[PDB]
């Protein structure tokens, strides 16, 4: 009833990666390696690099997923709230439930999961391109952290997971997200926190 957190590089040496954005009031996606925490504004692209050691094979996936990070929230579905899961804001392909978009990627999968009724977003793993040592996912995430009836100021984990093609387990990494309207303002207000 609560998808594991546990990071697991596993035989592919899986990691994530995040850009340096800094934080500038104007920044709209801003990653903090003190924090493990993403700061985004609403449905902007937050690009995230997937590293490994050696090359997966043919038919191997990554998923997203959010969960709640306060275990006594930890049951609870992460899903979009009342307002902006009607708000007809589609892109043709995400459930308008989902919290975390792909963006660009038309085989991009949306999962509501029969058993759990959680939600996730999985892509096939494609090769890097020439010059590139890494692929890049884009992801969207389409609500607030502050939204009402939703996610309710409650933080949450993304966990990425690389897959097989039957959805068995190869790699895991996961960070905290917080989705607001000044990214860069409240990466240094945390941070400072913590320092
Ligand atoms: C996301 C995570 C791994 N991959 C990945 O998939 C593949 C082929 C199976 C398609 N090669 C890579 C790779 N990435 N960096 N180097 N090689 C995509
Ligand atoms: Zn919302």
């Amino acid at each position: 009833s609560v998808p594991s957190q546990k990071t697991y590089q596993g035989s592919y040496g899986f990691r994530l990666g995040f850009l340096h954005s800094g934080t500038a009031k104007s920044v709209t996606c801003t990653y903090s390696p003190a924090l493990n925490k993403l700061f985004c504004q609403l449905a902007k692209t937050c690009p995230v690099q997937l590293w490994v050691d050696s090359t997966p094979p043919p038919g191997t996936r990554v998923r997203a997923m959010a969960i709640y990070k306060q275990s006594q929230h930890m049951t609870e579905v992460v899903r979009r709230c009342p307002h902006h899961e009607r708000c007809s804001d589609s892109d043709g392909l995400a459930p308008p439930q989902h919290l975390i978009r792909v963006e660009g990627n038309l085989r991009a999968e949306y999962l509501d999961d029969r058993n759990t009724f959680r939600h996730s977003v999985v892509v096939p793993c494609e090769p890097p391109e020439v010059g590139s040592d890494c692929t890049t996912i884009h992801y969207n995430y389409m609500c607030y952290s502050s939204c009402m009836g939703g996610m309710n100021r409650r933080p949450i984990l993304t966990i990425i997971t690389l897959e097989d093609s039957s959805g068995n387990l190869l790699g895991r990494d996961s960070f905290e997200v917080r989705v607001c309207a000044c990214p860069g303002r409240d990466r240094r207000t945390e941070e400072e926190n913590l320092r």
